[PDB]
């Protein structure tokens, strides 16, 4: 039996970021089912940072994370966590009212957002089919995230603060015993006053083991693939390209191109595989919008983006289940919100107010709380 101050289930970006901030204040033990910590959604993302994306709460958490990403503590990482990658959202269907709505809402949050005409969009990504382009928004502040450096920075930080990150430690039974949570794994048992449920698509499964009413979390499959660009064109500086209805996205990645149909097909929590239909649809949509020819993709995969009803993230104690803390519903935003989520969740776990720099971005405890959800 191992005793901790904070017992975290899940070592993805959610558990790693929360554990990182908690580890300055007490003993953190993170239990991870897989042999490695980033095998599920945290290892499967498009690795992009976009402020004007998601609900208002998501946008606030994303904006509030930028300070840490651009200036992490000494020793956190060897190289920058972000690299410049503007986002261009292109209207391919002739919907000027929607284009203007997105421009105005994005510009209110990102003053440098621009409205482009068709020629300006085609200048930036020359493979766009000019006949299909009706304008675009352009966000000069988008960035690519070095997700492995970020994730490993969080995990190493836990260990440097005398915490533990224990892989091959699936939580199998969870019980509140004598004022603390006790978790049984095949490889040992663990006890702590606080159980941090950071289990990704499995958060409601963890609540089920504990007898705690679940959130209603819905995992949703998104597939993606990498393909070769034509050898005679330099796409390495292209922005992240998205269609106005998020029917697809396309971004450069290590001399290749990363594409996706940006799907959200509801599925159960599992080790999700790409569906051939997902890949075919993404290929079709990119070829409809651009002059690219996509041969058989070099690599395809899928991951889970998990949401509650309102599309917002969840960080808070469960009502009437003392010490059970949700860090859940990261949706399509878990990487880009992770610094603010980790800092906010650690403060709330410790029953402290949210730090000033988070409240100034317009975050409060209530809009993170799970109590907002079910009747
Ligand atoms: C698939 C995917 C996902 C994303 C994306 C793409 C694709 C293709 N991107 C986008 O399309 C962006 C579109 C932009 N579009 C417009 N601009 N217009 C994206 C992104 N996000 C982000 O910011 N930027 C991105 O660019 N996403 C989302 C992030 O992928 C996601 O939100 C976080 O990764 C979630 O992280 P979590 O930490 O919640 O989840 P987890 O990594 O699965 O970890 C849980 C751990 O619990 C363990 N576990 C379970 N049960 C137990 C147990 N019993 N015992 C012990 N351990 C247990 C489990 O084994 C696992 O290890």
């Amino acid at each position: 039996m191992i005793e901790a101050d904070y017992l975290v289930i899940g070592a993805g970006i959610a558990g790693a970021s929360t554990g990182y901030w908690l580890s300055a204040h007490g003993r953190v033990v993170v239990l991870e089912r897989e042999a490695q910590p980033g095998y599920h959604s945290t290892g499967r993302s498009a690795a992009h940072y976009t402020v004007a994306y998601g609900t208002p709460q998501v946008r606030a958490l994303t904006a509030a994370s930028r300070a840490f990403f651009d200036n992490p503590p000494a020793g956190f990482c060897e190289h920058p966590l972000l690299s410049p990658r503007p986002e261009m959202v292109v209207d391919f269907s002739d919907d000027p009212e929607e284009l203007r709505r997105q421009y105005e809402s994005g510009k209110a949050l990102v003053p440098q957002m621009r409205l482009l005409d068709a020629e300006q969009a085609c200048s930036i990504v020359p493979v766009l089919r000019r006949d299909k382009v009706f304008g675009a928004t352009y966000d000069p502040t988008g960035a690519d995230i070095d997700t492995d450096a970020l994730h490993q920075g969080y995990l190493r930080g836990i260990r440097r603060n005398q915490g533990q990150v224990l892989c091959n430690h699936e939580a199998l039974e969870i019980r509140r015993v004598d004022g603390a949570w006790e978790v049984r794994c095949d490889a040992g048992s663990y006890r702590a006053a606080v159980l941090v449920n950071a289990a990704g698509a499995w958060c409601d499964a963890i609540a089920g083991l504990a007898g705690v009413r679940p959130l209603g979390l819905q995992p949703k499959r998104r597939s993606a693939f990498i393909f070769a660009p034509p050898p005679g064109i330099d796409c390495h500086d292209w922005p992240m390209l998205v269609s106005l209805d998020e029917s697809f996205f396309l971004k450069p990645d290590a001399g290749m191109l990363l594409g996706s149909p940006a799907n959200a097909d509801p599925v159960e929590a599992h080790d999700v595989q790409p569906e051939q239909l997902d890949i075919a649809t993404g290929m079709y949509l990119i070829e409809e919008a651009t002059t690219l020819t996509i041969r058989r993709p070099e690599h395809t995969w899928a991951g889970l983006r998990s949401f509650v009803a309102d599309g917002d993230l969840v960080a808070g104690y469960a009502a009437n289940a003392e010490g059970f803390f949700w860090v859940a519903a990261q949706g399509g935003y878990g990487i880009q919100t992770s610094a603010a989520m980790g800092e906010a969740s650690a403060a709330l776990i410790r029953h402290q107010p949210l730090p000033a720099h988070l409240r100034e971005h317009g975050l409060d405890e209530a809009m993170l709380s799970p109590r907002r959800l079910s009747p």
